[PDB]
């Protein structure tokens, strides 16, 4: 009974339901925050009918910027703090709406891009996989208490991953090293350094399995060592217990005192005070990195669910080539979906035009005929769909009808129709559209690398 | 932090929210059952944002016919059994819709009868008190684990209570004894007998405080004593433990064996097997009634919340006179509400008629005027409301307009308007309407007395 993330949008059922539930409640990034309970209530009633705690815990995690590399929920109130991600207030107090980044997963939902599946009682439908515009699987990875999970995917930089996709679109046979010219490695939500060598980072992407080793970043100010950023999910308080324990065992005669000076706005500020300005700082820290959580490791095992529905230990190339296949399939359905709405709209205008051109008579037929609909159909050779649309027309909407506005919209649609057939008519034109959107989206939603990679940056 | 029932509809906030939530989800008695979770989810998200357990427990209680004298929820699945009302399945399995009786509390909700109050976060509104058509306060009383509660009101027969209301409407000064010519006493959901004397039942209604003593009903078949109905909320299994314990203490040499033969359809069937057909049955049972739960007592303390918002220990007369005041106020607003919709409708027809009588010109003005709305207003002396309604008219709706249908509906409404002004114009005409509805409603939703009162029936 373990959940594995889907390559498509990088989500597990728990997560997918919370976000879908929220976009259905209209809680997008432009909406006003609504009490968390409202969202939990919907998820509980419509999608996962077990409990308020299971759901809300996964939801709080999405709103924590130190848990998710790209948050999916924008939260107001107490949504926990860095050293204890469990100190979140009850759901009756916190308020939530979706993230701006959430748009990456949801903007294309109503455009025939999703495979709908019945919910738990068959009364509503839910998305099987969200139409992600960027590979959230690598961007956010597997977030939360990682010791329980078998599958581990670290987070990545959105812009680096997007550039690697561009590369595959241009050079379909680009090897993994070539993809690593753009993707430096993982990118965690912390200024801490990844010290794994480039050669090992490369093998991890070739294999799908490996290890990442991060290291806290420090500076010196007034002779005191100040750690400004810790490895991912490392408790600053736990680090102090560890150093303090060594002080008790007479292993740190060079350490005088420790102080946790992190405040509201400054999340990490652990001060290690040396016995004197004659203490070798770099020698001390090397020891602390080897003996405390100031240097911690992370597992990698990209065993995820693919488009064929079965799991696979996927290396970076295998994963991105497959994600691009998912993305192009998605964009193809988005265009097909639109083309259908354009063609239904052209059919209505073709009917509406005829009605406008014979409007005097149309209004006469409507006011003086036992069967008005069936009379217009026989007279002006209209389909039933055209006839209904004419009869649904209100008198205020009848006032605004102008022959040129009808032919003007009819022109726009005929050319938008030509554009869509050209895009669906060749793989080459899709590819450029996908490439074009990967680049805009990267500009819109992307950010600078946070965790530096010592082996490169 | 204790909840007291409101005289108006006899509900506490917990209860009121669950039913309102359910009628808002469209789960009335004509709708299809929907998974209990859906309802719990709404209550949790919109009205009481604490938990799935608190809400669902109160909800299960409403669906149990052996807990509520008049159930408010019709449930499918395992909604617990008589000897253990806690053996209900999880909310992801059970299904629920409202009761037929629920109509008594909800049919008048959308008719300006309720005082709306903001919900917990000020985003929606909830009813302060439901517009009950019958005094649910006495009909259902205070249901659930009564040891925790300070306020206790036993259930009553709907038809008996309705007749007492009629009596107060006819004889406003009718004394409590006179009200007791109709209300025999409490009426629990069990065939068991109430053995409290009539004189004490009378003092309890005069006081608002007292005690009810019920007794299990039995018959003899093939020499074995068969208890067919137990006092309210008495566990058949607990009774057997009690008798068995006496057998261990050598107090029942006349008792040979005990058997719980209750099945799916037969809720109570406890067989006490005497040592021989020579055992005095009535002498044995008298002893068991005095020494076991086969005869149990119930407290009464009608300390409820009145229309003035403050609590009061209310005797039967005080309570019913006040409930009738609530009922007439409710019906008065229901009529006022309707009268307003009739008058708005007459205003639209007055405008629609003029438009039909000058339709050739109206359609011309609509097709050839820079400002159509503002032109009709100046031409035919129409209010803005009338003008909008004309312009909203669809072409299919324009085909069905016939001068006689407009004047025909205009006649009906002018006479319905006259009826409503006559009812609101005197207390005497309201009273008869209230009386008339109390009687129909009693016929529709009422049933025979279940718990016989030995002192009378
Ligand atoms: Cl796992
Ligand atoms: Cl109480
Ligand atoms: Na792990
Ligand atoms: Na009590």
């Amino acid at each position: 009974d373990r959940a594995l993330p889907h390559i498509g949008d990088g989500l597990k059922p728990v997560q997918r339901r919370i976000v879908y539930a929220m976009s259905e409640l209209g809680l997008d990034a432009d909406a006003k925050h609504k009490k968390s309970a409202r969202t939990v209530g919907d998820v509980l009633g419509k999608f996962h009918p077990h409990g308020d705690s299971a759901c809300y815990e996964a939801m709080v995690l999405m709103a924590q910027p130190f848990s998710y590399r790209y948050t999916l929920v924008d939260g107001q109130g107490n949504w926990g703090a860095p050293d204890d991600p469990k100190s979140f207030a009850a759901m009756r107090y916190t308020e939530a709406r979706l993230s701006r980044y959430a748009e990456v997963l949801l903007s294309e939902v109503g455009q025939g891009t999703v495979d709908w599946v019945p919910n738990f009682d068959g009364t509503l439908q839910e998305p099987a996989v969200l139409p992600a515009r960027l590979p959230n699987i690598l961007l956010n990875g597997t977030t939360g208490i990682a010791v329980g999970m078998a599958t581990d995917v670290p987070p990545h930089n959105l812009r680096e991953v997007a550039s690697a996709c561009v590369r595959l679109l241009d050079e379909p046979k680009a090897t993994i090293e070539q993809l690593c010219e753009h993707i430096q490695g993982p990118d965690y939500p912390t200024e801490a350094e990844i010290v794994t060598p480039r050669a090992e980072i490369l093998k991890m992407y070739e294999s799908g399995r490996g290890s990442i080793r991060m290291r806290a970043v420090y500076r010196v100010e007034d002779g005191d060592i100040v750690v400004t950023a810790l490895p991912h999910q490392v408790s600053g308080a736990k680090v102090l217990e560890q150093i303090a324990a060594q002080m008790q065992a007479k292993k740190l005669p060079m350490v005088a005192d420790l102080r946790d000076e992190s405040d509201h706005e400054n999340p990490c500020r652990i001060v290690i005070i040396p016995r004197s300005n004659r203490v070798d700082v770099d020698e001390l820290m090397q020891h602390l990195f080897a003996t405390t959580d100031l240097e911690s490791t992370y597992r990698v095992n990209v065993n995820i669910i693919g488009l064929d529905g079965r799991p696979q230990l996927k290396n970076l190339r295998t994963l991105l080539v497959e994600w691009l296949e998912f993305r192009t399939n998605t964009v193809r359905r988005r265009l097909q979906h639109r083309l259908d709405k354009v063609e239904k709209r052209l059919h209505l205008l073709d009917g509406l035009l005829t009605a406008f051109l014979n409007l005097d008579e149309v209004i006469h037929i409507i006011r003086t005929e036992e069967y008005p609909k069936q009379a217009l159909i026989e007279r002006f050779e209209l389909t039933e769909i055209q006839a209904d649309y004419i009869l649904e027309t209100r008198l205020r909407q009848l006032a605004r009808l102008e022959e040129m506005k009808i032919r003007g919209e009819q022109d726009e649609l005929l050319k938008e129709q030509a554009k869509l057939q050209a895009l669906l008519g060749s793989e080459a034109k899709l590819r450029k559209l996908v490439r074009s959107e990967l680049i805009k989206d990267a500009e819109t939603y992307g950010d600078d690398r946070r965790s530096p990679i010592v082996a490169r940056a």
